[PDB]
């Protein structure tokens, strides 16, 4: 219960499109998930009321269904954690990086899909003839990429590359990792009838050289979450979470040319979207988002 620390007191390190760290200590930092939501690659005028709070929520149950070492260095609680942002800031280890972002897919969409279109492979990955839209793939792919331009989207790179990245061993380790925590983590939502299509991570090294998942895990900025009961092979699945809103902003009423920044979202469909959310979380969870902690 000692009194919580402001924001201010903290140095602010590094801004995302949708979060914020600061420096802690020489050793801590403070990982921030914003309200902010984006869509068609551009991040929204509207907020989502509590999606920080819940995307917290859902990668602190993520992390701890996991195995693997990672970053947390408290609990959700810890007294670290300005009373701004209790509930949407974890107080984390610094680590040493790796600059690999480290991809699973469990099915093909999206940039891997299009790769496949082009050239028949993913990623080093020569895939059968035959698949599509949605196509489930089995064993999931290590689908490795690198951050690029301010800018770009992420370059899919292969195998190879990532061994020049970090070391040969440590790719063997990234791939092995990688694909074990994903097809844990999409055995489990599918379960409860959520489709983890794919997943994006970033690992770090602590003072010892042993690897450590950081980042945020498995929310529905970094993976694609469907509904399985509406799964179809062949056709885009919709967005569990984004999918209200990506009907809006291309529907009627936006008055939005997405082929050539959106406006503002109605609240009714903002409120929507934060409703999806609770919704993925509970069912994944088995856990109440009434009982997660705020300000
Ligand atoms: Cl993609
Ligand atoms: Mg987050």
């Amino acid at each position: 219960g000692s009194m919580r620390p402001s924001l201010s007191d903290y140095q602010h390190v590094a801004s995302g499109k949708v979060r914020e760290l600061y420096r802690v200590d020489d050793e801590h930092l403070l990982f921030v998930a914003t309200d902010r939501i984006s869509a068609f690659d551009f991040v929204l005028d509207t907020p989502i009321p509590d999606k920080g709070r819940i995307l917290t929520a859902m990668s602190v149950f993520f992390f701890g269904l996991l195995t693997v070492p990672n970053h947390l260095a408290g609990p959700p609680d810890d007294p670290r954690i300005p009373e701004e942002v209790l509930g949407r800031a974890l107080l984390v280890r610094r680590l040493d990086m790796l600059p690999v972002e480290c991809v699973a897919r469990g099915y093909l969409t999206g940039s891997g899909l299009l790769d496949y279109q082009r050239t028949g492979a993913v990623c080093g990955h020569v895939l059968p003839q035959g698949l599509g839209e949605a196509s489930r793939l089995d064993p999931p792919l290590f689908t490795p990429a690198t951050k690029a331009d301010i800018g770009e989207h992420d370059m899919n790179v292969d195998f190879a590359a990532v061994v020049g990245l970090v070391g040969a061993v440590r790719a063997n380790q990234l791939r092995d990792e990688t694909i074990k925590i994903y097809t844990r983590a999409a055995a489990h939502a599918l379960h409860k009838g959520i489709i983890l299509a794919d997943t994006k991570f970033e690992f770090g090294v602590d003072i010892e050289g042993n690897l450590v998942l950081a980042d945020e895990v498995f929310t529905p900025d970094s993976s694609r979450y469907w509904d399985a009961a509406h799964y179809q092979p062949g056709v885009v699945q919709d967005s569990f979470d984004k999918q209200f809103v990506r009907n809006w902003l291309t529907g009627p009423e936006s008055g939005w040319d997405r082929a050539s920044p959106p406006p503002p979202l109605p609240d009714e469909v903002a409120v929507a979207t934060r409703e999806r959310y609770i919704e993925a979380y509970e069912r994944i969870s088995g856990l109440s988002f009434s009982d997660w902690i705020g300000p």
